[PDB]
């Protein structure tokens, strides 16, 4: 009825309707997440269920290509907020295969604005040209790419102050790269786990894992 | 196994097989989504869910209390993605009630950095000071600050060169302020859904149906 | 010689000799600044100059109309660096009569991308239109602009967390909205100098000496 | 006379006399710059000045360490300013020997805030880290950082979508490395001058002038 979204508000009373085992009461009695979520605005699948978990009991941000710029305060934000107030107690940077962010740039392919947000995972394509190389083929590239890009990423948040701080002060946190297929549901680990600025050997190490 | 994360590895293969109906094959083939949600990284509740839909059917943004800056390469680049590329029908800016962000804020709250985001949320707080005068509450005051909030957010959005210029260039494109209650699931219309520069109307309503 | 900018290394070397009264040591020597100057991009004349100081003594951030965003990593790191590290004593947001910036916004003109940035700008014009009315002219308006748009920028410097936690932690600070006339060199106090959270009172103040 | 910048008024009156030969009229009739500067906040010498020519004629940005983030709208405003609208012919990152910014990275020093906005310079320095090697002193360390700084930096304008539309659309546009001495008020070319995406060998030249 000229609702515009109709259809939308219509799948939400049927939404709301199914969940007879009263507990919308339940969530919004939910606690503190324990965990920030950056991932891909590619939301092909979400967080919390994806690990199943309940809603809310993930703390989520998502930017084309789950990017941490060291100079984004919209990140930034949630991560010092995730950190320093919801004492979260694991962040993860979670890319996904088949991303349309890690595509587009890959291919020198021109969107317009968001070109500029892709430079940053272009240069992690710069970073690890040699290494990508020994890779001549397409999916292995893309996949080795979204797989390397959520490490860079992770080492972003482990240099941010916002963590060292954390760690400076003793609060126990740890940083994870990590991936996940939308073909297969499955997680991968990349090994990527940082507690304290130990950074130089656990990236390292994460890294050689690719080895062509 | 010293894991870390191995629980969450486990809720996963747990996860993946109650899909028995063998379709991440029919998730991967989603096709693009027809609509930008932006909101609020109390991810209380994932959107296509709320709003029932396969995932990756809605494309998202998650920051702290859905702000969406004039100058924000983070969002804007995720818009210009949306509208652009993905020919997106709909852009949403969904707040969500009990927020902790526009808590935060509403009760000058220090945080430390994120208290330089949350400022964008008390200048609504400033905008519609007298408004919010007239509810001489606490929640209303909330409920009320939290609608307003995705209101502004909303004519951010829709003073983007991003959405202007999809605007001057033909392509069909509305832009909607929108609120759920995590107590009781339900989704609220503001009655903010702009589609041409006809904003200054279309918001002075949506703006008067509060009116202590 | 194919130079591209050969004049500019000539001009150079023409200014290098000029300084006889040798002292590039002088100023290789300096000291720390004590000022932090947040100016328009129109660098119409510079800072030190000015305000007759050798350069140096003043540190310069210069951005499309002077705009401080809350969220504006660029910005923000300036002013931590400057007052946290630099101890300076003044931070001065000083606006320009006639700025291209603060005219492109007034007449809402399309010019691309900063049309995002303006935004900033336009915001002020929202802010204090009514205000703004009681001048029904032009170059009135407009130069009653350019100074509303230092005083905000100003509230948004002492809203900043830098500042607030400077105060907070004894260091002392002022902070000023100023403007030059291009025309006539003469820099004019708008009475907008704060020092500690009494921001409230200092700006009704300078804001109301407008008053049409 | 509690005036509190008293001293700057008077040092303002002090300027505006000296300048008899009456021109302010000459300044405020000054017309487009062609050029754009984008600097260090250690403003240590005035561009203009610097490089011999009337204030306003150059068009200028300045950021702890003049950098060029790919997703910073506050310089990307500037840049798509200068270009778009005031069809500058040249842009030019002009670094300076002795810069704070460069230092405190350098020796990994922690300052607050801004560690994260230098974590773009560290980046250049773990980017050159091997050629930085064979460098195994001090101030040649630092000079040929700020040196690779401004370089990289360059590599950022160029990448932006604003220069390569510009170039896209026939515009002629030249984007310049340069760096200055505080020292002894000479300017360097690094020659590093890029006026169409021919960057992949100008710069490669450009970096192999170092090769310890
Ligand atoms: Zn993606
Ligand atoms: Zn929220
Ligand atoms: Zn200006
Ligand atoms: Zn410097």
């Amino acid at each position: 009825p000229l609702s515009h979204l109709f259809d939308n508000n219509d799948a939400w009373v049927k939404r709301k309707l199914a969940d007879d085992p009263q507990y919308f009461s339940r969530l919004a009695d939910q606690q503190a997440p324990e965990y920030l979520w950056i991932g891909c605005s590619d939301s092909r699948v979400p967080a919390n269920q994806i690990i199943g978990l309940p809603p809310g009991e993930v703390f989520v941000h998502r930017n084309i290509a789950n990017v941490v710029v060291h100079t984004d305060l919209n990140c930034l934000s949630v991560i010092q907020f995730a950190v320093d107030l919801l004492k979260v107690k694991h962040v993860m940077v979670v890319g996904h295969y088949g991303c349309s962010g890690v595509n587009a740039a890959l291919h020198n392919r021109r969107v317009g604005l968001a070109d500029n947000w892709l430079h940053h995972v272009q240069d992690v394509r710069e970073k690890h040209a040699a290494l990508l190389e020994d890779w001549p083929l397409g999916e292995a590239r893309y996949r080795r790419l979204i797989e390397l890009n959520a490490i860079e990423q992770v080492v972003n948040v482990c240099r941010t102050t916002i963590v060292n701080d954390a760690w400076a002060r003793g609060q126990p946190l740890t940083v994870h790269a990590l991936v996940y297929g939308v073909h297969d549901g499955r997680m991968r680990n990349l090994g990527m786990a940082v507690s304290h600025a130990e950074q130089l050997d656990a990236t390292y190490r994460r890294a050689v894992a690719a080895l062509s």
